[PDB]
């Protein structure tokens, strides 16, 4: 029966055929973006209808298209053709990536700076990245990606080592044309190798570490069934994937007593953006959208064994299309297990005698993902106690350049002549709630100091406020970690034993926001990342804060232009985006290969159950 | 030879030796505190002075006495006698706290006001609670403590369930006097019992959690030496034991190549304090700190094996003194083990082809500790990144009243007619710094956004600014969590080979601090929990943030007395105090029991090395 089942090899063959024999699939054809549609609202009750959606690119120059198909009926339901001036470009193609460096090999200008610089250009890397929109009134309209150049000494050499400076080239990988190259002068390119596996670097290995062994004797304590649906704890859910998305959790719900209770329809990591900033015009006008231009999902390692995900693992392996809408699978994309948690609750008595301890644990879902020097980890966690939790680990290569003669006030240092421009990586969760069900609310919570006097004699007296968001006009907040600020999301029609909402508190690591001036292109194509929460009433529609091109788009789509609309969300079905993100400035400790760090918040009951809901654990 | 082992049972009984030959300890007296002395800063080319530091309180009332011994030379260096109306009184006495109860029992005024309430008398416990400081002029000089009532219908039942709200208090545990007894009225004690372990409540126990297996079948990768020695991955540090501070971890230290590298001299929680939110002249008085009143490490539970710590475990069972001066030994009071951390760091590189793996792992140090109905782990970790992390745990049971008709702002309902009051819970960790050294001075950095203009154009740019902390007089800092605020500590004269000052960056939760009006008695009891960072010059009685002696003690002591020295900090010995806690409105899922919580911070290196410490880490 399974709605949300995870895409077959099947479904993704038979939109294949369904676009072909409606003559959307032509060789000149490429997909750019295939993905399952979720359920309708109260589509229970009625039969299944898979539906998916594509954006279909045409190599020809034509204009590219959206459609929805309905795998079950052999259907097009939709098909429309996309101005991209207008609505924004599609996805980055995976074969568009060798393009930008192919093209310019050829190219005089780029040869005349490589010349300049002493580089052989067959040596010489060049990363395909997105463009934005900044003050080229030519790429309206035409997909452009921009080129920086990277020195790989010799085939296993790491080229992030060698960044070449003061030089950035436009291309048009449609039309196959160099549109500008742009040489500001010659900075040493720096010449230290970053060989992270060459032991003149790492020195001898070290013989220190003895083995940790983790094991479950008798299997893991989470059932797997319909392929993608996990019982464990008394949790429920079913883990969905999405190319651009990634790992999606559907219909989080926890067994309490006799009653299955919903708490979120939907979670999602639906935008991360990594602006910069270092004001050289070599990298002004970078920000990379990692999900919405390049699609974190396509790219989801393989994960090994005893290496990548540690104890007893249950992999998924989700199916994707390729350019041309044949399935190709990511084996053990998706590492699924539990493990403990340390002390879950303990107490010692003085007066009953009575010593009690148990232990926690939590079911991890996870995936890794690469974009170019990159790596991201998203992980989600499920506590015995009822807490959910997102964690992102961000590790890779830093991205490099020239570190200036006289310093920098936006470049760290991090071997000599190497700089790392200062950046930021940060995400958007959408959590569509269903707190009990679909009729939901947020309150604002903050502390609230109290003053000495009346009432309140000896000044001990601290308290708290909540303030309904009543609609979406209201409903774009912002973090204060000294006033203890969260955010609870609750049902006013469901009420606990003591007579209050059942509700579930938002708590936030309270990072900083977008540090762009906010008359700047990135503050207005991740308008979503100066705010720290948003929410909005549900539309089958808003998928991503960003819109669904973000690819060279301007501002017109995502959470500004949903908000708009000033919808009631007091008592409806609604939905939560929460930013958060890292703020980097590299150090020294992050060449040659950065160590992991991280990023992410939490839910936790707040009124939700009527006592503790792990009284039933053993020990 | 080892200056800094753990106190041996010897030691302890040398030290009753020494001070019952110097007539200082008498039948009338009583141990309230002991410990070792750290040794004194250029120690090291003289021979071991084992000193004793001891708090000597006097039955018979007779002024207390603070002494130091020399255990390896059989002498006492110093003994004064205390006025504690002035320095304070000594620490809450392990006898003490059968004594509330015990004189309430057959005093007419408690005996008329549990008859009010219908409650029998050898049914109700009574909580031996510090008192403050606040109204009571007859108190000062006095040893006082407030007694709260709480009704155990059986000896197994938790009398947390049963509070007796309307009544309280006050004994002279010296005199053995009861100076008031407070009945503001009637309110109903909550009858629904809170067994946690009575299946009528729990219901059936879960049976489907299947084991989690962790072992090392070679040992763990840590030695122990000296008893107390520890040395894993890089890492070098003697784990010491205090009955105050419980662990203490001194001579934190990496092996850099072949340097070993100090980072920090002496960590230790110095003080942790539990403010509550409830102006009810019942409780408006109540602020538990647990460290300096109550001697957190005194009651360290034994941690059982597969229960408290989980894998290949090496227990240290720390010694320490009875009120008599005879040695008591905590067995397996300390777990120390090493465990997995999941991905260290990763990346799949698109040019070179390489792709690479490495997992990462902690060292873990901890103890848990029980202070009448809190329960708190304490968790000291060393990452192999070199990065150093605390996290207190909190669980037990929660402190309870009435919950008023008709609702209350500053006290939570749990069940029917069951409050928990507002509270805080407040620890300061001093870190005595040395950085590569003791020549060391503090930075904070914030994060700075810029205007889109000129050297701007595109409005992109951020950058950082750091301002260093010259004197004690500038080194009282407050959170900024929107403007990414750090404090970094440094050595100004020991640079890394970009020729950058050698560095570790402390990243704190940005929590709320002591919320209580700032002209209460507990803002300048605790003034350290005011503000989130402190840093002083070094000064070896410069131990606790409060004080020596806090118990009915005013201001006049601690943090705000050492830093009106005014010393110079910028390139010297210095020690940072860091203020970290959790602010809890208490929720029904805490109760019965309630589910762990945590708070704490982490210092990451911030060029203390060349490049990454981990590229010698094995696949
Ligand atoms: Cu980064
Ligand atoms: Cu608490
Ligand atoms: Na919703
Ligand atoms: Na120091």
């Amino acid at each position: 029966a399974s709605p949300f089942r995870l895409a077959s090899a099947g479904e993704i063959s038979e939109v294949q055929g369904i676009l072909r024999t409606a003559g959307l699939l032509g060789p000149e054809k490429r997909i750019a973006y295939l993905g399952v549609l979720d359920p309708a609202r109260g589509a229970g009750s009625e039969a299944e209808d898979r539906r998916f959606r594509v954006f279909i690119h045409d190599v020809s120059g034509a204009r590219p298209q959206e459609v929805t198909v309905s795998v079950t009926n052999g259907t097009v339901i939709s098909a429309v053709e996309l101005d991209t001036a207008a609505t924004g470009e599609l996805p980055v193609l995976e074969e568009e990536f060798e393009v930008v460096e192919q093209l310019l090999a050829t190219d005089e200008r780029w040869l005349k700076a490589l010349a300049a610089r002493n580089l052989d250009v067959s040596k010489v890397r060049v990363a395909p990245l997105s463009a934005g929109v900044f003050e080229y009134a030519e790429e309206r309209g035409r997909r452009i990606l921009r080129g920086l150049a990277f020195v790989q000494d010799f085939p296993e050499d790491s080229a992030w080592a060698h960044p070449v400076d003061g030089l950035v080239a436009y291309v048009d990988v449609v039309s196959k044309e160099v549109t500008r190259v742009i040489d500001t002068g010659v900075f040493p390119v720096p010449a230290e190798h970053g060989n992270y596996t060459d032991p003149e670097l790492t020195g001898p290995l070290r013989t220190t570490q003895k083995p940790i062994s983790i094991t479950q004797p008798e299997g893991p304590s989470f059932t797997v069934t319909g392929g993608n649906h996990i019982e464990w704890e008394k949790w429920s859910l079913d883990v969905g994937f999405d190319v651009r998305e990634g790992v999606v959790l559907h219909n989080i719900a926890f067994r309490d007593g006799d009653r299955l209770r919903p708490i979120i329809n939907r979670a999602s990591i639906a935008e991360m953006v990594v602006p910069y900033g270092d004001p050289s015009p070599i990298r002004s006008w970078q920000n990379y959208f990692d999900t919405g231009e390049y699609l974190v999902g396509q790219y989801a390692n393989s994960l090994e064994l005893g290496c990548d995900c540690l104890g007893d693992i249950t992999y998924l392996s989700p199916v994707i299309s390729d350019a041309f809408g044949n399935p190709r699978e990511i084996r053990n994309g998706i590492c699924m297990h539990e493990e403990d948690w340390g002390i879950l609750a303990k107490h010692s008595d003085l007066w009953s005698g009575i010593n009690y301890t148990r232990r926690n644990r939590r079911m991890v879902i996870s995936f890794f993902t690469t974009i170019g020097n990159y790596d991201y980890g998203f992980y989600w966690y499920l506590y015995l106690d009822g807490t959910i939790e997102f964690e992102a680990k961000a590790t890779g290569v830093v991205f490099t350049s020239a570190f200036p003669e006289g310093g920098s006030d936006n470049i760290s240092q991090l071997a000599p002549g190497l700089g790392a421009p200062f950046h930021q990586h940060i995400f958007s969760a959408r959590l569509d709630m269903a707190i009990d069900g679909f009729t939901n609310r947020v309150e604002e919570e903050d502390v609230v100091r109290q003053t000495m006097g009346p009432g309140n004699e000896r000044g001990n007296a601290f308290s708290r406020k909540r303030t309904v968001l009543t609609r979406e006009s209201e409903a774009v907040r912002e973090a204060d970690a000294r006033t203890g600020r969260t955010w609870i999301i609750s049902n006013p029609e469901s009420k606990n034993r003591l007579n209050e909402p059942v509700g579930y508190k938002l708590h936030a690591h309270n990072q900083p926001t977008l540090l762009a001036d906010p008359g700047s292109s990135i503050a207005r194509r991740a308008a979503f990342a100066t705010k720290d929460l948003w929410v909005t009433r549900y539309a089958d529609d808003e998928r991503y804060p960003t819109g669904d091109f973000v690819n060279q788009h301007s501002g017109g789509a995502g959470l500004p232009s949903y908000i708009a609309q000033d919808r009631d969300i007091d008592g409806q079905d609604i939905v939560v985006w929460h930013t958060f993100g890292l703020t980097h400035f590299p150090r020294v400790e992050d060449w040659p290969i950065m160590p992991v760090d991280t990023v992410g918040f939490k839910l936790r009951p707040e009124g939700f159950f009527d006592r503790s809901p792990v009284l039933d654990v053993p020990a």
